[PDB]
């Protein structure tokens, strides 16, 4: 039904991500917000809505943040994890992996998937507590 449309674009200089997965639109490096270069996240309900996050009885697990939920894809395969909730004394966000998706340029289209993230493109950002809430 006509769905086979172009995407818009938030800010300049910005880049779409995929999954992996299915290859399929994860998020986007507009979005993509390090904390000081120390996890990686994204914000808008945009990335909230894409994955899904599940309780569970599990107690914790000893690592460097202390994660209370389980957290994976919304699509359709419930078998595919990105990565999990966790907390950090600034907020209550959900830190990934940079080889846990693709950056595909919206501008190119080439999308490539890292390995460390000592191959990051981006740069060190605050995290904005406005585009957490409404």
């Amino acid at each position: 039904d006509s769905q086979e449309k172009p995407k818009p674009v938030p800010d300049k200089e910005n880049k779409k991500l995929l999954c992996r997965k299915c290859k399929a639109l994860a998020c986007y490096t507009a979005d993509v917000r390090v904390i000081e270069e120390c996890h990686y996240t994204v914000l808008g309900d945009a990335f909230k809505e894409c994955f899904v996050s599940r309780p569970h009885p599990k107690p914790k697990q000893f690592s460097s943040f202390e994660k209370r939920a389980k957290i994976f894809c919304a699509r359709q395969n419930c078998s595919h994890d990105w990565g999990i909730h966790v907390k950090y004394k600034t907020f209550e966000i959900p830190v990934i992996k940079i080889e846990s998706f693709v950056v595909e340029d919206i501008a190119t289209g080439v999308q490539t998937l890292y390995s460390k993230w000592k191959d990051f493109h981006f740069e060190k950002i605050p995290f904005d507590p406005a585009e957490m809430s409404k």
